[PDB]
């Protein structure tokens, strides 16, 4: 889930998916 992993970049939430969305530092959604 895109609660507890954050980001600055859209491949910086890689630990969540494959290409993932950044929000205000953090994660939006995911695969």
């Amino acid at each position: 889930t895109p609660y507890p992993v954050n980001c600055k970049t859209d491949r910086d939430c890689v630990m969540c998916g494959l290409g993932i969305s950044c929000k205000n530092g953090y994660c939006q959604g995911c695969t």
